[PDB]
């Protein structure tokens, strides 16, 4: 019945760890709903430090607008488990995540796939701010590939990655719909240069005097600069300047109507 599903033990299995961070791990796996039949194909997280009974209400509160999101591109929680060690169910994402396909199969991607999942990022980022949700964490790693077509968002149930924060976040620890789409221009970046490394071998402790230098990361090789032009205008420093994600819809989206006019990928005729 229930938005949220409270798991027991005996409903869900761990097949296969995926990865972890800061925070926890996340494995493929299996989940039958009590009172069902049907094998569904999972992701686990469980967190990495064991939580008490008040922690587990903040946890709770969360979880139920994190079970809320109703976007085809976001991740949606269907469910948790209040072990020690909690662990949290969505649906399994089979590709996994969207950096490191991109570096997996840089070779057997063209321009039409890299501008429509700018578009369905887009599109998913758009759909937190009409819910009043600011992600605080969108990179290229927290995008997930459901199937080549077809990405979604996830892991903005967090609330320290400078190299991906606007300026303001770095300096006064601002964070808005607004941070978010510079956040965005660097997950554009990352995308279109094969999952490369932003700001490579600089030290976080730097980013912020080179941002208020003016120096932004650089136009990748197989970018237009209208497209780079899309990438500037995301990390504009005056927040209010930068385009909203509706706008990048339509800007994505007519550059998708047209590929290869865009991006300049071998092989991509
Ligand atoms: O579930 C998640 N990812 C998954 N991937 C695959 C399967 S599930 C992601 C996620 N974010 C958005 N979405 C998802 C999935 C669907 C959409 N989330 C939701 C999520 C996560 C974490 C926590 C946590 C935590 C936590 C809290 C307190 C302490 C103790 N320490 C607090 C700090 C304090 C220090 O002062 C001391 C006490 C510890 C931990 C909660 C939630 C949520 F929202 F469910 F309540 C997390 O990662």
């Amino acid at each position: 019945q229930a938005l949220l599903r409270i798991l027991k033990e005996t409903e869900f299995k761990k097949i296969k760890v995926l990865g972890s961070g800061a925070f926890g791990t996340v494995y493929k796996g299996l989940w039958i709903p009590e009172g069902e039949k049907v094998k569904i194909p999972v992701a686990i997280k469980e967190l990495r430090e064991a939580t008490s009974p008040k922690a587990n209400k903040e946890i709770l509160d969360e979880a139920y607008v994190m079970a809320s999101v109703d976007n085809p591109h976001v991740c949606r929680l269907l469910g948790i488990c209040l072990t020690s060690t909690v662990q949290l169910i969505t649906q399994l994402m089979p590709f996994g995540c969207l950096l490191d396909y991109v570096r997996e199969h840089k070779d057997n991607i063209g321009s039409q796939y890299l501008l429509n999942w700018c578009v369905q990022i887009a599109k998913g980022m758009n759909y937190l701010e009409d819910r009043r949700l600011v992600h605080r964490d969108l990179a290229a790693r927290n995008v997930l590939v459901k199937t080549p077509q077809h990405v979604k968002i996830t892991d903005f149930g967090l609330a320290v990655p400078i190299k991906w924060m606007a300026l303001e976040s770095i300096l006064h620890r601002i964070y808005t719909h607004q941070s978010d789409v510079w956040s965005y221009g660097v997950t554009v970046w990352e995308l279109m240069t094969f999952g490369s490394k932003p700001y490579d071998g600089i030290p976080a402790s730097e980013i912020s005097s080179i941002l208020e230098k003016g120096e932004r990361l650089p136009q990748p090789p197989i970018c237009t600069i209208d497209v780079y032009m899309i990438m500037v205008k995301c990390w504009m420093i005056d927040a209010d300047s930068r385009p909203k994600f509706r706008e990048l819809i339509i800007e994505f989206s007519k550059m998708a109507r047209d590929p290869q006019r865009y991006l300049v990928i071998q092989g991509d005729e």
